[PDB]
């Protein structure tokens, strides 16, 4: 049992957010729309909007879409001062699951992360694709203050998800993926907001398997974040996760920023 609370709306120094970035995770995108979606996100009017699993592609106007399955989209009221696709190598950049959107103050990166497997077949893959990922952003993060946001499909530590002992070996909250994400904050340096805000919030989560009726039973996982360069932590508002919107097997999850 979780009640997300009320949403902050002024950083630590009493700045209003200017900036409200909402990500979700809509497990497809033609389903999300038929099954009420886009109007939940009218009336969150958020003026960022990450999508991820699209599976489709090929105040919100300016939209930016990349495609292999998967897929992300990145709708924004305002302007980026440019968007590229990809994580700069050959072999992760074929399955539609990052966009880069630089703006004044700062870049936002969605991601949608490879899954490590049933059975774990795409883990060592995956441990691959982490190390590239997190040389990337440090890359980027050296430039400019860093958002990331999206489903980076791994629950950091046992708060993060409803059953811990019964997943150490499952995809999601394997030792490595654990460590790959540790590895993420510390290298980058980037900061779990969600978690800097409500560091002892337990049963708080953004995915419920469909099957065996987990979203009732609230037996989910955090997988969806919003990580954040150190710099920006003074412009944090709030991270709030939409528990009660649906629409998918995730739930959407919103930062509010004073930039
Ligand atoms: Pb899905």
């Amino acid at each position: 049992l979780y009640e997300d609370p009320p949403d902050q709306k002024t950083s630590p120094s009493g700045k209003p957010a200017t900036l409200k970035i909402c990500s979700w995770n809509v497990d497809g995108l033609r389903a999300w729309i038929k099954k009420k979606g886009l109007d939940w996100v009218k009336e969150e009017a958020p003026d960022i909007l990450c999508l991820q699993e699209t599976k489709c592609s090929e105040g919100l106007s300016h939209q930016y879409w990349s495609a292999p399955y998967s897929g992300v989209g990145l709708l924004s009221r305002q302007c980026p001062l440019k968007v590229s696709y990809g994580i700069g190598d050959e072999e992760h950049d074929q399955e539609g699951r990052v966009i880069v959107a630089e703006f004044d103050s700062f870049v936002l990166v969605t991601a949608y992360v490879p899954n490590a497997g049933r059975g774990l077949v795409r883990l060592e893959y995956r441990q691959r694709w982490d190390e590239a990922f997190r040389k990337f952003l440090k890359g980027l993060a050296s430039r400019k203050p860093l958002v990331l946001c999206g489903d980076l499909n791994v629950a950091h530590e046992e708060i993060d998800l409803r059953n811990p002992k019964g997943n150490k070996k499952n995809a999601g909250f394997t030792p490595q993926e654990r460590q790959g994400f540790g590895e993420l904050l510390q290298a980058v340096p980037l900061a779990d907001s969600f978690r800097h805000l409500y560091p002892n919030t337990p049963y708080a989560y953004t995915f419920w398997t469909y099957m065996m009726n987990a979203r009732s039973k609230n037996v989910g996982w955090r997988l969806d974040y919003f990580l954040l360069s150190h710099s920006l932590l003074p412009a944090l508002c709030d991270s709030k996760i939409r528990s009660k919107a649906l629409g998918s097997d995730h739930c959407p999850i919103t930062l509010y920023l004073a930039l």
